[PDB]
């Protein structure tokens, strides 16, 4: 088997990406945030504390006839951010794109916090690390991707995003009219339960490449692209204007400058990253300060490939028996 989906971004930023998913019998159409740096697969739902639903569109298990609850189980998650949910836990039927996996865990959402509730267009997160991550307790659920993977053609997810414009995730194949080029296959560690791998190095605008090794994960669910202190100030050195800011929280530039384009290493191959992508916008309404879209890492512990990245790039996450990640061109 196989699905197809497209994915949106959220606002005129690509502040983050929503994907049409059915839950349920007959279907219920809710739109998530699909994340390859989590593995929970939760929702807004019937169950949620009314004040902290604003807009979003629920599941209600008890209008599923193919519903059941899990006995027992519960769920309780933090992200990076400083967002966090929790709830409890159904089986029900899932489809993304015309693949379907019955007796999917849906975790359905008792609480969220003020991050998730003033965001009305996202209305849940389907997790694409690996289950070794899902919270749900006491018996850990397999993602969505985990449950499928054996009856897809080949074992693998695709993700490519589009630049202020929808993009599409593939379950089960490689489409190859999708990318330009050569995909390049990199090497992950699942030890952390990411999908990590190690950058070969990196360039600002037409600069030579410095060869690094940077360690780092490939995050659909982050926004932006984190990287070590050293490389985000060689970036924004290149801008006129640009500093840090810790009011703000973050590298800002002034809102007149030309972005120079980044550039990653997946082994011998190179991703470039137009300065457009790396622009987020006045700081407040009127502002003709912007936020940068390259932030240090320092503090977060890793290094993230978020959107700004993964974006310029056709993205390969392979599921076989050794995973691995491609990146092509596109």
């Amino acid at each position: 088997s196989t699905g197809s989906a497209t994915t949106t971004p959220i606002d005129s930023l690509d502040d983050a990406y929503i994907t049409p998913v059915q839950i349920g019998t007959p279907a219920q159409t809710l739109n998530l945030d699909f994340d390859t740096g989590s593995s929970d697969l939760w929702v807004f739902s019937s169950e949620t504390t009314a004040s902290e639903v604003d807009g979003q569109t629920i599941y209600t298990p008890s209008k599923s006839t193919t519903a059941k609850l899990l006995s027992g189980a519960t769920w309780s998650i933090s992200y990076g951010d400083g967002s966090s949910s929790s709830g409890d836990v159904y089986t029900d039927t899932v489809s993304v794109g015309g693949l379907t996996v019955t007796g999917q865990a849906v975790e359905s959402a008792k609480k969220v916090s003020s991050s998730f509730t003033e965001d009305s267009t996202i209305d849940g997160l389907l997790g694409l690390a690996f289950s070794t991550l899902n919270t749900v307790s006491p018996t850990q659920q397999k993602t969505f991707f985990d449950n499928a993977k054996a009856s897809l053609d080949s074992p693998v997810f695709t993700a490519d995003l589009g630049y202020h414009a929808p993009g599409t995730y593939n379950f089960g194949f490689i489409d190859t009219t999708a990318y330009t080029g050569s995909i390049t296959y990199t090497a992950v560690s699942t030890k952390q339960g990411f999908w990590e791998w190690t950058s070969t190095g990196y360039a600002v605008g037409s600069g030579t490449f410095k060869s690094t090794s940077i360690d780092g994960i490939a995050d659909t669910g982050t926004t932006l692209l984190y990287l070590p202190a050293t490389v985000v100030s060689a970036y924004w050195a290149q801008v006129s204007g640009a500093k840090s800011s810790s009011s703000v929280g973050g590298y800002v530039f002034p809102c007149s400058a030309t972005l120079p384009s980044f550039t990653f290493g997946v082994g011998s191959a190179r991703i470039v990253i137009p300065g457009d992508y790396i622009d987020f916008g006045p700081i407040s309404t009127g502002s003709s300060s912007c936020f940068g879209g390259i932030q240090s890492s320092a503090g977060i512990g890793i290094n993230i490939f978020g959107d700004v990245a993964l974006k310029a790039a056709f993205v390969v996450f392979n599921g076989a028996t050794t995973p691995t990640l491609g990146f092509a061109s596109k």
